[PDB]
């Protein structure tokens, strides 16, 4: 006897707006859990099939001194920027990889108390900012989560307030599976870092705040999507995972939503990449 | 093993003044069980005209009468753990009464324990203070960077408006001159990368280590040991108490010492020469 | 017979951390015939947070499913020789992957036995090892000395960067403690004046023999009993198997156990606990 495995195929991509339009921006986010040991397992090789206009990486793990050559020298990005690029903090880094220089590019979220590690950059465009970020994970026995509070509520601070300016786009690792649809085994893990209540209401807050679960919004029944499986017990060979990766947009973009789709067949990570489809 | 001799006092100052201030900071590891330990012979042999202690861990209630009848020191002043419970607390006797003397720094969630005592007096402003530590498995750090954020930020707005003297246990040994075993502390409390850096910014923001300005390339001079692998007859310890000074002071800098042969605590006591 | 019990084990570092790093070395003396004995049983009871094996003698391509396939180690190392041969022969089985793995010292002359493998960390390197054997009427000590020569610079060239953690069958009874017969064999490979002098030199390089440095009067602790003889039943052993600690982790050491009640090999693995 057994419980069968129910896997997830990710649906066909959408590349027609909710107004209509043709896709035209192409947004990939991925954490790759040590980037050295990422590109060593060729994840390169998978950007350049998916080919996004803009690259997000969470959890570099790797100073910006030490970066492999082969991603620093990637032509399809001449604007390269790394966060949390610190060799004494081996446990953080961000990394954004654009096709076209934005406006303007900074670090953190303008709390010094947060922006010790590398967890989120800021890319500022002419129609909307594009944030991608590492959120602090609540760790083993919850250690961390009272900090993960006070950062739930500082960063939703400060994406209301680039929202007051321009719509934005908040992609990566926000260590949170939002509902119990989000990850498999929600009985387990409700004291789980990641799963618990104060980590869940403050993405439902984050959300209430007036912006869209992307993948949620056009797939609202699609159950067993995930982003993320511990290397243990072969978990991903058996679907057994979190969905912990998100694309997060202000309501004024979702006119230009096309698709929000899960790569769970590229590996090279525990989590695998998403990508976004927009019409800007 | 290697030891250290704390260098002779220097009575003279950067312009000359002969020094007329004399300040000393001491975290006493429990300040019932320090005074029990003889702690108050040695202050009254050192005769400092200000006695700044930490960690005193102590509500006023309880204090031993031994040190709030000392009348060397007419005006004392302490800062406990709102909460009423005994838990760090920092304490400055003085012999002259400052201008004014406030406790905190302004802020609700770090006021609660008892951390930082400001006596303004005519020339300058003396701030000490017990810095949080950032405790086993850095369980307090993220709390620790909170701090010291908004206590850099509380002494900023001092010396925008008069020159301040910074002196306590800072928990935090800046460069790896400041402590023995700088490769095996990365992940311990006062070492990490995030009190490093803290501390420079600190400094960055127009201050200066007394200390270090003095003797720049002076190492294995620390003010704390830890009691177990009998680490202070070894001199292996780290460099955790300052004297952090406003750069309108350094002029009247005569010399900042490390009293390593005082016993009584797992820290040793600094005195500062100041000619104001 | 002269036997020897290994001590509980203390989970608790010098400086007061709780263990938070669980790690094994075992000179498997052929991976096939040691999975047969059932050595992966003792692994899952053993349970570590990284496994590190040593005279694996078999290809990568060879390897029994039943060591490749182990859910609780997704990322595994194999370090075999140039062509599959069933010389020497490492591997390192890890629950968290590294930062970044790589092979050999750095010099082919070393590199086509496989024979080390490094993990990078965080915090610190892991390097597992198997120490090339002076082997049968020491035809191979020249050889091995210039090995230990390339290892020290090799271990010395990481230790500059982070601190590091050595693990394996380093081929040598560091002194007359480390075997049962040391007269009778100081002419034989693995008690050579040479090999200890080089093990001698290595630790003064600034390294710690994780063991020794808990249990200094620790006699009749042996990794090592020729299968021979039935030596291990009369315990006539050498302590071949080390976890040699950059001096600077040593706050951080917990325990170093020998598990000599484990069976499969003419070897029983260690373990070390660690606060990292
Ligand atoms: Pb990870
Ligand atoms: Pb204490
Ligand atoms: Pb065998």
């Amino acid at each position: 006897h057994m419980e069968a495995p129910i896997l997830y195929e990710d649906p066909p991509e959408k590349l027609t707006s909710k107004d209509g339009r043709a896709a035209n921006m192409k947004i990939t986010s991925w954490n790759v859990d040590g980037l050295r040991a990422w590109v060593k397992k060729n994840g390169l090789d998978w950007v350049r099939k998916e080919d996004p206009d803009i690259l997000c990486l969470q959890e570099t793990k790797c100073a910006e001194k030490a970066l492999p050559a082969d991603i620093t020298a990637m032509p399809e990005y001449p604007h390269k920027y790394w966060a949390g690029s610190e060799d004494k903090e081996g446990y953080s880094g961000v990394a954004m990889l654009c096709k076209t220089e934005p406006l303007n590019v900074t670090y953190g979220i303008g709390k010094e108390e947060h922006d010790k590690e590398g967890r989120v950059i800021t890319a500022e465009f002419p129609d909307f900012f594009l944030v991608t970020a590492y959120v602090p994970n609540a760790s083993r026995g919850l250690v961390r989560l009272d900090y993960r509070k006070t950062w739930d509520v500082d960063f939703r601070a400060y994406l209301c307030g680039l929202d007051a300016r321009k719509p934005l786009v908040l992609c990566g690792d926000l260590n949170v599976a939002h509902q119990e649809i989000d990850l498999k085994n929600p009985k387990g893990n409700r004291k789980n870092a990641g799963f618990t209540p104060e980590e869940r209401e403050g993405f439902t807050q984050l959300l209430e705040a007036g912006f869209t679960d992307s993948f949620r919004e056009l797939y609202p029944d699609q159950a067993y999507a995930y982003t993320f499986w511990t290397y243990m017990m072969n978990a991903r060979s058996k679907n057994v995972g979190w969905r912990l990766d998100y694309f997060v947009l202000s309501s004024a973009l979702l006119p230009g939503l096309c698709d929000s789709k899960i790569r769970n067949t590229a590996m090279g990570s525990d989590h695998c990449p998403i990508t976004l489809f927009l019409a800007v």
